[PDB]
């Protein structure tokens, strides 16, 4: 594939994120879990329990199979439901709630983000963490102003008719080689997210771009790097990976 380095970079960053906020025996609530790729990662992390939730039944299906045919130590749970736009009560708290490449889908509407943030807060143990990897609105708009919103690997189209402020835009279409097609994404209203979380007892403790994060952790953990071809990136690739940022909140 032409997206291998990108995939490896993203998994690495994700692996480092997990490594940074999870301790042995932790309980993890993976939201928008998808096919459950992070299962192997949580395994190396020695977590005690893993709960996977995704609105797409088709995704949960692959996650189940995955958890079923893998050498794992933690207990596993799965549920196919909307964890952002519909009330959720799994009946227990977690040490770490993870949303990898999907919490932005929680910004469809004002009410939607509210439910989502409230769903994260009621399932998070005091002191627990909410780790995430969301697309950066600042980045996307700046690239917008550069008139360069694509290349071989991806493409982004902002939805804005005549007489419409740029800052007014709340969604765009995203396409990634060997992945989503004209997939609609909602911009992360950072300030609204932060505030909303502050009222629920969660405060921001981290926010860094994928390239710097990639670079930093890379110069501080060369071992896991080599363990997956991680050793550099082209400019085209870096632009895809450059789209995202790491954001962590903590229930204080
Ligand atoms: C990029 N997919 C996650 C991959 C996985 N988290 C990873 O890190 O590899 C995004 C997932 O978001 C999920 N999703 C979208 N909207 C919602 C929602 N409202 N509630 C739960 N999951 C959602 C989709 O079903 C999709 O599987």
């Amino acid at each position: 594939s032409k997206t291998i380095n990108i995939r490896n970079a993203n998994n690495f960053i994700k692996a480092c994120l997990i490594r940074l906020y999870t301790k042995r025996g932790d309980s993890v609530l993976d939201l928008g879990c998808g096919k459950g790729g992070d299962l192997l990662k949580y395994e190396r992390a020695g977590i005690g329990e893993y709960y996977g939730v995704d609105i797409a039944e088709v995704s949960i299906n692959d996650a189940r199979v995955r958890a079923r045919n893998m050498k794992r130590r933690f207990k596993v749970f799965f549920r196919a439901q909307d964890s952002y736009g519909r009330h959720m009560d799994l009946g227990k708290e977690f040490d770490v709630i993870s949303s990898q490449f999907s919490f932005h889908y929680a910004f469809s509407t004002s009410e939607s983000l509210d439910i989502a943030q409230r769903n994260i807060a009621r399932h998070l143990r005091p002191g627990g963490y909410f780790i995430m990897t969301v697309p950066s609105r600042d980045v996307i708009l700046e690239r917008y102003k550069q008139g360069r919103m694509s290349n071989d690997f991806y493409k982004i189209e902002l939805e804005k008719m005549e007489d419409v402020p740029m800052e007014s835009v709340r969604e765009y279409r995203f396409t990634l080689l060997d992945s989503v097609n004209n997939c609609i994404e909602y911009f992360v209203d950072f300030t609204r997210m932060v505030d909303g979380f502050k009222r629920l007892g969660l405060s921001l403790v981290e926010r860094k771009g994928f390239i710097d994060f990639y670079e930093d952790e890379g110069r501080r953990n060369p071992e896991l790097s080599k363990k997956m071809g991680l050793g550099c990136l082209t400019r085209e690739e870096s632009e895809v990976v450059g789209i995202y940022e790491v954001v962590v909140f903590r229930k204080l």
